[PDB]
This record gives C-alpha cells, sequence and structure tokens, in this order.
C-alpha cells in the first residue's frame, strides 16, 4: 500500500514519464514555510545530535549499526561499516552535524536509531541539483514495525528543507516508490575456499575444492605497471579525470576538488584509489572502499572482508584491463571477494573477470523529483 510513501513527493507505481520531464514534483518550496519544530517520537524517546568526530559519539553509532544495520536476505550477512568509514561517509566538505540524527531511549540513554544525509551536487539527466545523500538509516531490531522509520525520514527532510534543499538522493535494496534505476551486483572471489567454507560460494562433482581455487587464481602483475596509491598532489588530475568520465552519464554527482580530496585520497582499512600517472597527468584511476559483512553463525570466521568497486576510469587500457588490476590490488590487500554494480561500464566486464551474479539489487532513487528513469549502464554514481 506504501501508506507513508505515498504522501510523499515520490512517483506512484505506475507512474512514467518521458525524456522531455525532468522537474520537482513541488516547486517554489519556501524555507520561511519549513516547520521549526521537531517531529513527535513516542513517549520515552528523544532526538540526539551526534557527534560524529567525537569518538564515544562515533562508537556508539558504530554499534547500533552493528548489530542492527542491513542483512542479506538470507540473513547470512549484516554489514559492519568500521568506525573510521562512518567518520569519513559522514565529514565531506560542507557536511552538517546537525543532519546526523540519532534517537535515544531515555531510560537506558542508549541510541536506538539512526539517520544521516550530507550534501552534494546531482546531475540528473544533465541538470546539477543541490541534494542531500541520504544514508544509514537504522532502527533497532527490538523496535521494527512501529512506524519510527517515517518519523526519522520527515524529520531529516524538515532540517534539509531548512538550508533550502528540496531533493535527495538514497539507494535502498528494498523496492520503494520508485526507482529512477535498479542495479545488480556481481561478486568476485579473490579467496575461494574461504568463501566455499562459509556458503557464499559453491563446489560440485565438477569444479572440486582443488578446482575452484584454480579458476579464480590471480596472476600477482599489473596490466597498468605504474598504478600506484593516490597521493595529495593527484588530486587536480583526479578532479579532471573523473570530472570529465562522469559527464557522459544520466545520474552523477558533480564533484569539487575539495571533494575529490575527501572522496578519494586513501585512508587504511576505508578507502583505496590507484592513479598512472604520465608525464605529470593522471590518465588512469582506480577506486574501491572497505565494507566488511559479519557472518552470523559459522564457527569459524566473523567477518567476510568485502572492497566494493567505487569509480575506475582508463584512457590508456581497456576497461577489462583496469578491472583485471582492481581485483588484483583487492587481493593485494587482503580482501576476500571484490563487489561490484551493473553501473557505468561494469557489467561489460564480468563474463570475460568471472564474476557470479548476486541475488539481488540496489535501487536507485529520487526525492521530489520527476523524470525518466533508464537502465543502471546510464548511472554514473555509487553511495556508500
Ligand atoms: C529533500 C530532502 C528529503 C530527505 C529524505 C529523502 C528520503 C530518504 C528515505 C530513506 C533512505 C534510506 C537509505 C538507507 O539507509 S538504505 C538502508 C536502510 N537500513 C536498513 O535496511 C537497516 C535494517 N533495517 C532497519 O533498520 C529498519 O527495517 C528500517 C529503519 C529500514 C525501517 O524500519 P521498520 O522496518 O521498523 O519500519 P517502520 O514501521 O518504522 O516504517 C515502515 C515504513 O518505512 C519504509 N521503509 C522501510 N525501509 C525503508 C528504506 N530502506 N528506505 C526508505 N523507506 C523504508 C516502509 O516502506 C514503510 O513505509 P510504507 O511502505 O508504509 O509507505
Ligand atoms: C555481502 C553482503 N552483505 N550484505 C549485508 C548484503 C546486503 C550483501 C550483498 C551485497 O550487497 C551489495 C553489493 C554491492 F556490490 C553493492 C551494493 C550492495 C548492497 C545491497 C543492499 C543494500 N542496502 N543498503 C546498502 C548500503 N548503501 C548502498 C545504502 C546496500 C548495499
Ligand atoms: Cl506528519
Ligand atoms: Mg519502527
Amino acid at each position: 500500500d506504501y501508506k507513508f510513501w505515498y504522501t510523499q513527493p515520490v512517483p506512484k507505481i505506475n507512474d512514467e514519464f518521458n525524456e522531455s520531464v525532468n522537474e520537482p514534483f513541488i516547486s517554489d518550496n519556501k524555507v520561511e514555510d519549513v516547520r521549526k519544530d521537531e517531529y513527535k517520537l513516542p513517549p520515552g524517546y528523544s532526538w540526539y545530535v551526534c557527534d560524529v568526530k567525537d569518538e564515544k559519539d562515533r562508537s556508539e553509532i558504530y554499534t547500533l549499526l552493528t548489530d542492527n544495520y542491513v542483512e542479506d536476505d538470507d540473513n547470512i550477512f549484516r554489514f559492519n561499516y568500521s568506525a573510521e568509514f562512518l567518520l569519513w561517509a559522514l565529514t565531506s566538505p560542507n557536511y552538517l552535524k546537525t543532519w546526523h540524527i540519532g534517537v535515544k531511549y531515555d531510560a537506558s540513554n542508549k541510541l536506538i536509531g539512526f539517520i544521516s544525509a550530507i550534501p552534494t551536487d546531482i546531475c540528473i539527466h544533465k541538470r546539477t541539483i543541490k541534494m542531500a545523500e541520504v544514508n544509514f538509516l537504522c532502527v533497532h531490531k527490538t523496535l521494527r514495525s512501529k512506524r519510527l522509520a517515517p518519523v526519522l525520514i520527515k524529520e531529516i527532510t524538515r532540517r534539509i528543507n531548512l538550508e533550502n534543499i528540496w531533493q535527495a538522493i538514497y539507494t535502498a535494496g528494498v523496492y520503494l516508490p520508485k526507482p529512477v534505476s535498479d542495479a545488480r551486483y556481481y561478486h568476485r572471489s579473490i579467496n575461494v575456499k574461504k568463501l566455499i567454507e562459509i556458503g557464499f560460494s559453491s563446489l560440485n562433482s565438477r569444479l572440486t575444492m582443488s578446482r575452484a581455487i584454480k579458476l579464480y587464481r590471480v596472476e600477482d602483475t599489473l596490466n597498468i605497471k605504474n598504478m600506484r596509491l593516490m597521493k595529495k598532489k593527484d588530486v587536480e588530475g583526479v578532479h579532471k579525470l573523473l570530472g570529465s568520465y562522469l559527464e557522459q552519464f544520466n545520474l552523477y554527482a558533480v564533484f569539487t576538488k575539495e571533494e575529490i580530496a575527501h572522496w578519494f585520497l586513501p585512508i587504511e582499512n576505508v578507502i583505496y584509489t590507484y592513479v598512472n600517472e604520465e608525464n605529470g597527468k593522471i590518465k588512469d584511476m582506480i577506486s574501491f572502499y572497505s565494507l566488511p559483512s559479519q557472518i552470523l553463525g559459522n564457527d569459524k570466521y566473523s567477518t567476510l572482508n568485502a572492497a566494493y568497486s567505487f569509480y575506475n576510469v582508463t584512457t590508456t587500457a581497456t576497461f577489462k584491463q583496469l578491472m583485471q588490476d582492481a581485483i588484483l590490488l583487492a587481493k593485494r590487500n587482503n580482501f576476500d571477494v571484490f563487489n561490484a554494480l551493473e553501473v557505468m561500464q561494469n557489467k561489460s566486464v564480468f563474463e570475460d573477470l568471472k564474476f557470479g551474479e548476486g541475488d539481488g539489487s540496489l535501487k536507485y532513487y529520487l526525492y521530489n523529483w520527476k523524470c525518466a528513469s533508464f537502465a543502471p549502464a546510464h548511472v554514473g554514481i555509487v553511495l556508500l
């Protein structure tokens, strides 16, 4: 029924717009009219403004997500974003602390719910709009299906609207009204044996354990020999290479130089960016972020270490050669699996690089924006 979502400025399930339509559902909004009162929570619960730069507040959000965030549909895995990752994801340029919103249970003083947004310029069908990127919506497992999530959504919407921002971008694995695009994810095994042992990958009469290990073996030599960790000096070149590449897509962030520095400069166990510099110019880049999943109820292993493809651009090799190098660099950094969506040019390399199709898809959404939907090869953004 989508009783909440149908009250919002998003498409109805049967809405379909042609390419001539690219505009808000509701225009001419006024900051002066935005509600100044916080949304009401159930008795015994309070809003809390989280300071993600404070280790202890950050640790509280970490605990909440570690125990209560996204699981696969089979409840095999739960994402385990690290505390340092959450710091990086939430403190990008021009972030607002007041868009990092917790809910505590007053009697215990414990965080039981969270939602966040960061500001970003988003180009949708060639029009650039200031938007909020919404992420990390979480309600404690003990409080599910009590209609807390709409309260968190309405509260962050209000706080974003105070900043004269009337559009947002968000992704989720669940189907809601109504995706602008839908991208399946794919997985390239690196540590075959571990993936077999936790039930992620499978063997058969033909594909024995030794044969599976041989199938996924990689040569420890880069196609692009000088591919190296990104440094501060490379910010301008990455901004140029990536900024120009992303313009071909129907949906992408318009990164400033400060944003390139934030989103790409390497942080161990968070974000890995490699570049190929020729003549002091950056001609190729690979990036992937670290997102482990807790393995629920495996005796031997507690964590699946997974690298997630982020942004990859080549001008001196084929895309297949570049992504082969990305897999090698993820292997060199101890990742068990390399995960990618069928966005950008990714799908074209999946068969040849031995990726397997996963069990689901990630849906991309816009809030308060009507436009034509499109195939995921036309998506040029990755949300964390
Ligand atoms: C201009 C600025 C605008 C800013 C805002 C832009 C919009 C941002 C939107 C948020 C983007 C988040 C991006 C991410 O972080 S995606 C990751 C979301 N997090 C998880 O999956 C973590 C594990 N699950 C949970 O913590 C809870 O199940 C959550 C909190 C997800 C729902 O709690 P609960 O299960 O206890 O349910 P309820 O009774 O309170 O609420 C039921 C209502 O909630 C709607 N629902 C359920 N899941 C989602 C979902 N993932 N996006 C949007 N809506 C969702 C659902 O359709 C129903 O509405 P309707 O079907 O009756 O209509
Ligand atoms: C492994 C694994 N562990 N878990 C917990 C899942 C869902 C998987 C399957 C692989 O999932 C993926 C694989 C990819 F290559 C890319 C994305 C996902 C994925 C799926 C569902 C999600 N819901 N919320 C987010 C977070 N963010 C984008 C809003 C999700 C991210
Ligand atoms: Cl209301
Ligand atoms: Mg609830």
